[PDB]
């Protein structure tokens, strides 16, 4: 699924993302955009052996399970085929394990290079919420 820029901000305000740990939903809504471009099914495969999956790229070497890294812990608990679905629900849930693993959200590279400290609130913008 691909969803539209408010209609995944609306999501993540309806599952407790608006300042979560004190991020902003702006934060949130840009992070996807760069890290899948809104898209849950994108996954991007690391030289390392592991596989990043779906709307927020959560790495399969610590957080879910795809059965094909090596010295994968599965912190999140699920497997990484639950983070590619319609439904940004385990996405979510283990975002919110991930930011307060103590880097808040610079654990997503594309968040640290193009959201971190810059006007994130347009991200919101028309948003009806």
């Amino acid at each position: 699924k691909v969803f539209g820029r408010c209609e995944l901000a609306a999501a993540m305000k309806r599952h407790g993302l608006d300042n979560y740990r004190g991020y902003s939903l702006g934060n949130w809504v840009c992070a996807a955009k760069f890290e899948s471009n809104f898209n849950t099914q994108a996954t991007n495969r690391n030289t390392d052996g592991s596989t990043d999956y779906g709307i927020l790229q959560i790495n399969s070497r610590w957080w879910c399970n795809d059965g094909r890294t090596p010295g994968s812990r599965n912190l999140c608990n699920i497997p990484c085929s639950a983070l590619l679905s319609s439904d940004i629900t385990a996405s979510v849930n283990c975002a919110k394990k991930i930011v307060s693993d103590g880097n808040g959200m610079n654990a997503w590279v594309a968040w640290r290079n193009r959201c971190k400290g810059t006007d994130v609130q347009a991200w919101i913008r028309g948003c009806r919420l």
